[PDB]
DNA sequence: TGCCGAGGCCGCTCAATTGGTCGTAGACAGCTCTAGCACCGCTTAAACGCACGTACGCGCTGTCCCCCGCGTTTTAACCGCCAAGGGGATTACTCCCTAGTCTCCAGGCACGTGTCAGATATATACATCCTGTGCATGTACTCGGGATATTG
């Protein structure tokens, strides 16, 4: 929905393996305009 | 009474192990070496093991004779404990430096041969050093009496 309606923005996943979470934390260590997250994380 | 508050059972979601499947890369097993030099077989003249009273050396033996063992219990603090406090050993993160890879590149030297000598072995003659024996004292010991040190 972000990619179809607002290609003006850039979006970060934040779920899955601890490795992928740890890696993504480097990219938001603000062109990381929005992050998508789950309650359980 | 009331209310409710506190109370006790059951599907998500994530996070190690566990076991499974993929594909690919040297390293293992094996072949033929081949090649050669050790194992063998065959003699020989050779050393050294070995089955075997007797002199006799000492391993084992029958006695008595005593401390250190054997037994008791008081106590004495040794040793254990628990609980608290402080920090320092620990954890999790970010930056950082080099460990490690490969690659090129040389010559140092460990490798190898090529000759043949000063070395040490072996014999005979032998003298001498060294062992086994026999043989005095000199001390290091065991005891008794008193002085100094140290525990309670």
């Amino acid at each position: 929905e972000f990619t179809r309606f607002v290609p003006k923005f850039k979006v970060l996943p934040y779920w899955g393996n601890p490795h992928d979470r740890k890696v993504i934390r480097r990219f938001w260590s603000a062109p990381f305009h929005v992050v998508i997250t789950s309650y359980q994380l």
